[PDB]
């Protein structure tokens, strides 16, 4: 297991989170890897982790650093991203922002919605029961991040399989995963040799162009980043729909919004409070004593920020324990905050709330196909989510 606590057989939190924020809200956890760090559970210590310019991300690729996981994985990669600090993750940060830009992304609206229908379309005009992780909330992001990323049809399912290697540490050897990352980077380099300086227009091809043109991007940062950006786009998006459907049909407020779409935008938000799928984030070390709200940090002792907890806490958010597809205040920490403020946010907002749409439209009278506790659960720290959600109309 990689839980941070007990694993759990569905997407309730560990009774630590509320323990902790009452009486205990920033001490020790002892990680997977046998590691301790400082887990912060309150929302405004959570936020402030996340935003002081006093923690730093490379200097967790220290050899003495604590590590969330045992073994050596992949996220250890200097030239990884999230694996930085300023000023390089200033310029790269300033490359992405330009190519995520709302008017960009907004050009990628219509390949989103040509997918969600595909997919939506086959589901609806298929048999049933049917499986709605397999058939469509698993194939939904990945399709979507092969199209925006240049990839043919054909080898949609290749990413899948190398990225659920990839993140799934408990699963395979790190033999077998250091094999699919190769295979994934290797399959990466001949995509731009075959894409660059063809003028396309696609997320792929904005990347490109930075690291031709620009020259803001090394070649190691490119290829780093296509991989992230297509793992990113994939699991993350997937686990939060597949947990946001099984909660809205439990709920019944699956009918909420069919009944009244315009409560979708609201929805989307809640979705990702509640069902925020990783209880707890990457480590920050602290490069001097913090003063948090809730106490200080010390120097050179690494915090484990849970987003996940910090989305229930009480002090910001009204009835926490309430999933209210209504709920109007919703600041919630799943995209994360501050310098590493997730990249890709307006696309996995604008991918759920056309999810929503297009479902709510095709299959107003969707409903579960087995009652919710014979639904089998991931369970780690870094990602939990439904396996199977059987739906049926
Ligand atoms: C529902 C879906 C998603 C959720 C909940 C999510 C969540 C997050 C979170 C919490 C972080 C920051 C982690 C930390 O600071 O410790 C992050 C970073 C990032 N996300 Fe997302 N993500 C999602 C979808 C996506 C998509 C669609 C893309 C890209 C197409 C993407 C690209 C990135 C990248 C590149 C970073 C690193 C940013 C940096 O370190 O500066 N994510 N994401």
């Amino acid at each position: 297991d990689s839980a941070i606590f007990t694993p759990r057989p569905d997407g309730s939190p560990p009774p630590e989170f509320a323990e902790r924020r009452a009486g205990a809200p920033l001490a020790p956890v002892t990680m997977p890897s046998g590691d301790e760090a400082t887990l912060a559970v309150r929302y405004a210590d959570v936020h402030e982790v996340l935003t002081s310019p006093d923690f730093s991300r490379a200097a967790l690729l220290a050899p003495e650093a604590p590590r969330i996981l045992p073994g050596e994985e992949f996220g250890e990669d200097p030239n990884a991203l999230t694996n930085m600090d300023p000023p390089r993750h200033t310029r790269i940060r300033r490359v992405l922002a330009g190519i995520f830009s709302p008017r960009h992304v907004k050009e990628w609206h219509p390949r989103v919605a040509a997918m969600t229908d595909e997919l939506v379309g086959a589901v609806a005009t298929g048999e049933r029961p049917v499986d709605l992780v397999e058939t469509f909330t698993l194939p939904l992001p990945i399709q979507i991040m092969c199209e925006l990323m240049g990839v043919p049809a054909a080898d949609r399912r290749k990413f899948q399989l190398w990225t659920d290697m990839i993140i799934s540490s408990t699963a395979f050897t790190a033999e077998e995963r250091i094999g699919a990352a190769g295979e994934f980077t290797g399959y990466v380099s001949e995509l731009i040799e075959g894409r660059r300086g063809t003028g396309g227009d696609a997320l792929i091809d904005a990347l490109i162009e930075a690291h031709e043109d620009g020259e803001r991007l090394s070649e190691a940062e490119l290829v780093h980043l296509t991989v992230m950006l297509i793992m990113a786009g994939y699991e993350t998006t997937a686990g939060v729909l597949a947990r946001g459907l099984l909660t809205l049909l439990t709920t019944g407020q699956y009918r909420t919004l069919v009944e009244e779409p315009a409560v979708i935008p609201t929805a989307v938000e809640e979705i990702l409070r509640y069902e925020a799928p990783s209880d707890g984030g990457l480590l920050r070390m602290p490069t001097k004593d913090v003063r948090l709200p809730s106490g200080v940090v010390g120097e050179g002792q690494a915090v484990m920020p849970s987003m996940a907890a910090a989305n229930r806490d009480p002090e910001v958010f009204t009835d926490p324990e309430t999933f209210d597809v209504r709920r109007a205040k919703c600041p919630h920490l799943t995209f994360g905050q501050g310098a590493h403020y997730c990249a890709g946010a307006n696309l996995a907002r604008h991918e759920l709330q056309v999810a929503l749409e297009t479902l709510t439209r095709r299959l107003p009278d969707l409903r579960l196909a087995v009652e919710p506790t014979e639904i089998e659960w991931r369970k780690g720290l870094l990602l939990r989510g439904p396996l199977t959600v059987p739906v049926t109309w």
